[PDB]
């Protein structure tokens, strides 16, 4: 069912790179961003999938040194170790447009896209649980915006937003607790 | 497959009220957001589900004179002929909380809050898709805030995002189209 999926989908840190079919992965990761709905049908998502030695490259190239170098004003291994990473942007080029051509609308474009950030990354992250592969979602950005803009010849008007690390599962999800339902759900008749 | 379910959810905007289990409707939105990931587990989504009455005056006493009066400065009758509305909203006294727990990623938090909106929405509108009913997003915040906050007691931290009215489907989604791939996705090796 649905709600199964769901279910599954879990934060992985521990990730590896037994990984049976790379094409199926990527087929798959594209089918999650083409169904997911975007106000106006404007799709304003893009993404890099890195794997292999652009994964690595990455984490050890630029977000080590973007870090140390911020950190002088570990788990970056058990990121590198994944199979890959999926960097999440919005295209701010089609969100600025939108505020041009409907500027009744102006303030909500920006709202808009912030969900649709939301809704592809989680529709990817549960795609991927659905084929068996572990997730984690990751916030390296602004710090290595630029870094990633050049390396992989990235317009700017793509901003980062979020980087997805997956791969084979290492280690179950750990625990995780939920709400009362009676604070955050009222029904009315 | 979960990516035949993300295929099966679309904007239908002909919703009727031929539905047979509202328990299980209700059972099933709550399923959605309890699975669905926040920052921080910190699910700060809160949802006013209406139906019945409720639903009736919603959209017959709330949203339509606060649209007249708004003007003055049809559709509706299509939600209203709906079963339900659900209202999502952000709970601001979390995100306030976080950014004060966390001075660090202060920023961070009320674009993670709406980032969350987004996913629980999608969640909820597909969850529901697979129960074969259909909805459509709408956003008539923040001129309604008040308003539905008074008439259903909601704590002035709730920070209404959207509202998602659902029903049966009574005719079929309209045409859609999709970007090209290359526009935006970009794989790396
Ligand atoms: C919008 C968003 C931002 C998140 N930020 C991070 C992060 O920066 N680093 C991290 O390790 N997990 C992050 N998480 C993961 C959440 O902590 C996790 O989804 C939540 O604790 C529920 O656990 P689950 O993913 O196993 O269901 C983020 C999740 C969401 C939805
Ligand atoms: C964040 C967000 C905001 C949306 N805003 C509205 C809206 O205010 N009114 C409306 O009728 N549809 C709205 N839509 C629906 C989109 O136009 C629709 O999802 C998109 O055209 C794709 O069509 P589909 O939902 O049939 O897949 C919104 C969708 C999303 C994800
Ligand atoms: O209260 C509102 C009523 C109608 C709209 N128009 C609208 C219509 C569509 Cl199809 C959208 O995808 C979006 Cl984001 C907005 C926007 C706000
Ligand atoms: O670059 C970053 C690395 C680690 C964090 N910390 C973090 C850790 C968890 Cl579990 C979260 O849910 C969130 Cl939202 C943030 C935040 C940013």
């Amino acid at each position: 069912s649905f709600i199964k999926s769901l279910e599954n989908r879990r934060t992985i840190y521990a990730l590896g790179r037994n990984v049976q079919d790379e094409e199926k992965v990527i087929e798959t990761i594209k089918e999650a961003v083409r169904f997911s709905p975007t106000a106006f049908n404007s799709q304003t998502g893009r993404l890099l999938i890195l794997t292999g030695d652009a994964q690595d490259k990455l984490w050890d190239e630029i977000v080590a040194p973007e870090l140390k170098a911020a950190m002088e004003a570990a788990k970056l291994d058990g990121f590198k170790a994944a199979f890959g990473t999926i960097l999440f942007f919005e295209d701010q080029a089609v969100v600025k447009n939108l505020q041009e051509q409907f500027a009744l609308y102006a303030d909500n474009f920006p709202v808009w896209s912030e969900q649709g950030s939301g809704i592809i990354s989680v529709n990817v992250w549960t795609a991927l649980a659905e084929l068996g592969l572990g997730a984690n979602l990751q916030h390296y950005n602004p710090l290595i915006d630029e870094a990633v803009a050049k390396e992989w010849n990235l317009p700017e008007s793509w901003k980062l937003r979020g980087q997805l690390v997956f791969g084979s599962i290492e280690a179950p999800a750990g625990e995780k607790t939920f709400m009362d339902d009676a604070d955050r759900f009222i029904v009315a008749k």
